[PDB]
């Protein structure tokens, strides 16, 4: 039906990688080789990763496409995907897009990586309501998040080293699962108090300093969140499930709130003013604990000497001379102190 077909690959797709890509799939001798309507839509899966795709002109004939990955080409045109209506899976991370307004009509996208592009504005992804793992990765000069309101469905997300600010958009995205926030320019966290199903929270290198909206997280399994401003851990205390914390290079003194995190396996508190921790003696799950840089002395010790299940011990840089209670612990693979 379509005039310009049957032609030769090299004659569709302009693109010297890209056209490689469609021989590849169909098996084909040569990128001069004639290809069919018929042949160009039988492709549901198409994978041309880590080459120099510069034009993706000619894929707009790949109509039964549902799963594309041009991860690390120099792509920054997408239009050619405007009507591919049947993608459920795009992965065009680690390219030079910037505009992303052919995406407006991919109702049926699942999973989209736009991850290491230069996006900053993600309006056309407002109406992909589908989307269950979305990935906004190194995108440096995105700031407004609020074309992500109506993804209700959302239960993967990854917005790092941006301008990011207002994570109130993020409110609305009740069933994520796993977010990442890493290294934006965060201050407030208040209103992801409505994600009750977030199991995996990452928000290090932000300027945080309230984690009261932690507390709602009530099945978080992992927590990291070094490098802010953080002093209270209260929001912590009735958090059952936690297994991993991370919570380095912040301004806590205090570490009661972990007393009856008994699932606890990784606690850094690394880089912080901590000069007490005989809450430790009830997490003897532990299995690395990171204590560098904090205000502990000898009488704290005798406490880290029953955490027998360590494996890794970090105490360098606090005011100890005298490691000898630590001679228990007999799984020890890792520890920053020269002696033992």
């Amino acid at each position: 039906t379509l005039a310009t077909l049957p032609a030769p690959i090299n004659q569709i797709f302009p693109d010297a990688d890209l056209a490689e890509g469609i021989r590849a799939v169909l098996q084909k001798a040569s990128v001069t080789d004639v290809v069919t309507q018929e042949e160009l839509e039988s492709i549901t899966k198409l994978v041309v990763a880590g080459e120099k795709v510069a034009s993706i002109q000619g894929i707009e004939y790949l109509t039964n496409l549902e799963y594309l990955n041009l991860n690390g080409n120099q792509i920054t045109d997408i239009s050619p995907l405007s009507n591919l209506v049947k993608l459920t899976n795009l992965y065009i991370g680690t390219n030079k897009i910037t505009d992303i307004s052919a995406l407006q009509n991919l109702t049926n996208l699942r999973e989209l990586y736009l991850n290491e592009d230069n996006i900053s504005d993600i309006s056309p992804l407002a109406n992909l309501t589908k989307m269950y793992s979305l990935n906004l990765g190194a995108n440096h000069n995105l700031s407004d998040l609020s074309p992500l309101s109506n993804m209700t469905g959302l239960n993967y997300l990854t917005v790092t080293e941006s301008k990011v600010k207002d994570v109130t958009p993020i409110a609305n995205l009740t069933d994520l699962y796993s977010l990442s926030l890493n290294y934006n320019q965060i201050e407030d966290i208040s209103p992801l108090a409505s994600l009750t199903s977030l199991h995996y929270f990452t928000a290090y290198v932000n300027q945080i300093t309230d984690i009261t909206p932690v507390a709602n997280m009530t099945r978080l399994n992992s927590l990291k969140i070094g490098n802010n401003k953080i002093t209270d851990l209260s929001p912590l205390a009735n958090l059952s499930q936690l297994t991993w914390l991370e919570i380095g290079t912040n301004q806590i003194s205090d570490i009661n709130a972990v007393k009856d995190l008994t699932k606890l396996k990784m606690l850094n508190v690394g880089s912080n003013q901590i000069s007490d921790i005989s809450v430790l003696n009830n997490l003897s799950q532990l299995n690395s604990l990171f204590l560098n840089n904090n205000q502990l002395g000898n009488e704290d010790m005798e406490v880290i000497g029953g955490l027998t299940n360590l494996t890794t011990l970090f105490l360098s840089q606090n005011h100890i001379t005298d490691i000898r209670p630590l001679a228990s612990l007999s799984k020890m693979d890792s520890a920053d102190f020269a002696n033992q």
